[PDB]
């Protein structure tokens, strides 16, 4: 069968909030079956658990934020990305804060320390959730789709008004089905503007947020002095946002998601549209690896 995953070793990292600039500390640790991910506030007395599910989400303003209460968990989308993407059901993740440390702004750190610390099998079925009908949500301009597909593929397009875009609108289609997360996104950074920064920074937002972390936009150029890891780093980055924001669906997808101009915000309507709609998807497991449509990286 395809089996479900737990991490194999306890992983600690210390980074900074990119909206918080707080100092975090985080510890994943392996879990039982059908834990899924469940990040917990670790500096509170009692410590506060949140599964990161869809039905968890508060805002979705500049992240995906978890909530429970007061108590919230702040961007949650690269971090599950990459859980997502390695094919992990079960951790818990604990923070000394309430945001994820940002990293260099991509998965690529937490892949790196995942895959350092290795994947442990375990004796269950992997759940999927089987994209069966079209479920479609639109904010005016943007759009963000779930279609029935046998595998894993996620499509996007950006289209900002801005000289860094090439003048050519960068759109990218991707499947994972097999083993491409690690080399074609993992790494992809997050990234904002200049012209945006003091004001945001007015709201507590990006307060962390340096070239350290974050591809920085000026008026015509990426200001980062070593540029860019890929040519559609920017759009690679949303298709990593989008596989972090579905993970809050709580197993990996059989489908293809099709995002327009979509963000945080209109990835979790899809996901409460989805979740509602019980004719749209169903739960599937695997007997056989080897007649399913996805594949995994060896453990
Ligand atoms: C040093 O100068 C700057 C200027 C602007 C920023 C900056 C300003 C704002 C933002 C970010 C960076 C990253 N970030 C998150 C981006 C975004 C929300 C995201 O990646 N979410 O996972 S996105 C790409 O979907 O829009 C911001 O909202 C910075 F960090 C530094
Ligand atoms: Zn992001």
């Amino acid at each position: 069968m395809i089996k479900q995953r737990t991490l194999k070793n306890i992983i600690r990292a210390t980074g900074v909030g990119l909206h918080s600039g707080e100092k975090v500390y985080l510890t994943l640790k392996p879990a039982p079956v059908d834990t899924g991910i469940v990040f917990s506030r670790t500096d509170l007395d009692p410590v506060v658990e949140i599964p990161a599910r869809a039905e968890n989400v508060g805002e979705t303003t500049m992240s995906t934020t978890l909530v429970k209460g007061d108590v919230k968990v702040d961007t949650v989308e690269h971090l599950l990305s990459a859980m997502a993407g390695l094919g992990i059901d079960n951790a818990y993740v604990e923070l000394s804060a309430s945001e994820v440390p940002i990293m260099d702004g991509s998965a690529g750190p937490f892949v790196f320390l995942i895959q350092s610390a290795g994947l442990q099998e375990q004796e269950a079925a992997k759940k999927f959730i089987r994209i069966k009908r079209e479920v479609s949500v639109e904010e005016g301009d943007k759009r963000a789709v779930f279609v029935p597909f046998d595998g894993f593929k996620v499509s996007f397009e950006i289209d900002f008004d801005h000289p860094v875009f090439r003048g050519r609108t960068q759109q990218a289609s991707v499947d994972f089905s097999s083993t491409s997360f690690v080399k074609e996104v993992s790494r992809a950074r997050t990234f904002g503007f200049m012209r945006d920064i003091e004001y945001l920074r007015s709201q507590n937002l990006a307060l962390g947020g340096s070239v350290e972390n974050a591809i920085v936009v000026d008026e015509n150029r990426v200001l980062n002095e070593d540029g860019l890891r890929y040519e559609d780093e920017f759009v690679k980055h949303k298709i990593l946002d989008a596989i972090g924001d579905l993970y809050l669906l709580g197993n990996s997808l059989i489908g293809e998601f099709r995002g327009f101009k979509s963000g945080h915000a209109l990835n979790n309507q899809l996901l409460r549209t989805l979740i509602a709609d019980k004719d749209a998807w169903e739960v599937v497991t695997f007997e056989d690896a080897r007649t399913a449509p996805i594949s995994y990286m060896r453990p």
